[PDB]
């Protein structure tokens, strides 16, 4: 289990190699054998989905005391929380567990 | 919608009234046309079970701002809340509404 969190696998999903092709700007008109250096810069845009659909283990523990819960406080600030700022900066302002429903050893 | 909150409902459950007969205890031997005032002293016990199937509908809101819920706070206290006392009497501690989520206009 990777000591930073999460799953180990022996086949995680793969790299996804992406390069744009070398075009050569204009060789000479007399032969020359080396590797053609001069490329016209360029670069790329598109867009990239990832779909990964997971499978949850629901909760069916008989306690009675409120179980605890992960919420936002409700009080005025500036700023909602995971909310873009006034210049448009999308800040995350702590980090969150994925331990806190309770379940007996 | 009883005021008091609730369902407001045409024909709600009926009532179960409940009433244990009078055996009277030793009439007399010679005939007396009273009501028989004189009964022996009894009463009941049994056990009574509700099973009232509710019916839900399930939330899909689009909100990005994580939602706002109703939680028991973790901090070290005598009593677990909603839990009983060292005597056996339990304790509910504060009403619990029904409007926790948000659903714009």
């Amino acid at each position: 289990s990777p000591l930073m969190g999460g799953f180990g696998m022996k086949h995680p999903p793969p790299q996804i190699l992406i390069k744009n092709t070398p075009v050569p700007a204009d060789p000479p008109t007399a032969f020359n054998k080396d590797k053609l250096n001069s490329f016209i810069t360029q670069y790329s845009t598109g867009q990239v989905s990832v779909e990964i659909e997971w499978e949850l283990q629901k909760e069916n523990s008989k306690r009675w005391n409120p179980e605890i819960q992960y919420t936002s406080n409700y009080y005025k600030s500036n700023n909602v929380e995971f909310a873009v700022n006034t210049e448009g900066v999308y800040s995350e302002p702590r980090p969150i567990g994925t331990r806190y429903l309770t379940r007996n050893l």
